[PDB]
């Protein structure tokens, strides 16, 4: 699925997003368009053979099982292929535990370098939520 920008915002806002670890919605939403350009099928591999998943690029080092990311863990108990849904509960679930983990949404290299610090309010503007 290819979410729209106000549509996504709204799908994280229903599954406990907003604000989650105080990071608002459009935080969410920047990670989300510039991680997978909001596609729920997204998926890239990684130089060391790890691969991300979804529309926030969980990848399988450590927080779900593709089978081929050897030494890996799985530590939000998922077949990485449950990251690639229409339905985006199970990429919120798991975001929460990263976001938990201790460098916030920096696990995002992409947020970090493209998000943070910049107007995220932005990518709600308008949204009906
Ligand atoms: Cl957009
Ligand atoms: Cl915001
Ligand atoms: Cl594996
Ligand atoms: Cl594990
Ligand atoms: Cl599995
Ligand atoms: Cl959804
Ligand atoms: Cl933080
Ligand atoms: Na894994």
């Amino acid at each position: 699925k290819v979410f729209g920008r106000c549509e996504l915002a709204a799908a994280m806002k229903r599954h406990g997003l907003d604000n989650y670890r105080g990071y608002s919605l459009g935080n969410w939403v920047c990670a989300a368009k510039f991680e997978s350009n909001f596609n729920t099928q997204a998926t890239n591999r990684n130089t060391d053979g790890s691969t991300d998943y979804g529309i926030l690029q969980i990848n399988s080092r450590w927080w779900c099982n593709d089978g081929r990311t050897p030494g890996s863990r799985n530590l939000c108990n998922i077949p990485c292929s449950a990251l690639l849904s229409s339905d985006i509960t199970a990429s919120v679930n798991c975001a929460k535990k990263i976001v938990s983990d201790g460098n916030g949404m920096n696990a995002w290299v992409a947020w970090r370098n493209r998000c943070k610090g910049t107007d995220v309010q932005a990518w709600i503007r308008g949204c009906r939520l």
